[PDB]
């Protein structure tokens, strides 16, 4: 398996997450796992056997 | 197996994820997994085997 | 299996995932999973295997 | 002469003047004047006399 | 004579001029004169004689 | 003669000249003369006798 990637670019932006939130009560805010941002972004087997990337919220309010 | 990617750009602009919340309550924000943003974004065998990836996200109010 | 995707472009934008809410009570977001966004976006072999990817959201009231 | 001008609002989104150009060779914008922009916006006695209000444009190409 | 201007508002937005150009050759932007913006803007009286407000532009191309 | 200007807001946002311009060659921005911004803007007698207030702008280009 061969994986090329060739990038030639010029004056890039990336914005990769970006969240906005105003007036509210409770505010939470979970961002992550296996973001990858960039101008050349590669992501190669993420996950490989019997594991988990999670990104999980919980809210209990009564 | 052979993936080639090439790309040849100029002036690139990405915007991956934009969340945008105004006079709420309750604001749950959950980005996340395997999110990838960029100009030349790859992304192979994300998951290979039994394992998972998961972006769940739980609300409970009685 | 070749897999060859030869891009050339100029002054590209793009936008991923954008959502908007406003004058809401409850307001739960949730983005996740394999979400790719480039110029040059590619996903190859997401899941192989028994694996899974999963972007489940729950909300419960009483 | 009596002018009585009583205004009460709430969540008021004024947008005066508002000019959008794209993919021209000249362009040319000329405001100006008199121009009240405002949520309560009042205009008494603009030209009282024989003065003169003038927002003119020239355009020459040989 | 009573100019009375009695404004009573909540959470206002105001845009008074909004200019946009892109991808020209020439751009000449001309913006004044007596412009007023505000949330309560009032203007009485601009020109009292035999005065002048003017806001012109020229544009000579051989 | 009595003006009265009674103003009572909360929370207001005011933008009162905004020029954008992108991917010109000549690009001349002239903003000026009686300029009035705020969030309660008065303008009374702005000319009064034979004054002038001006904002001319010229172009010339062989």
């Amino acid at each position: 398996g061969v994986l090329y990637v060739g990038s030639k670019t010029k004056e890039g932006v990336v914005h990769g997450v970006a969240t906005v939130a105003e007036k509210t009560k409770e505010q939470v805010t979970n961002v992550g796992g296996a973001v990858v941002t960039g101008v050349t972004a590669v992501a190669q087997k993420t996950v490989e056997g019997a594991g988990s990337i999670a990104a999980a919220t919980g809210f209990v309010k009564k």
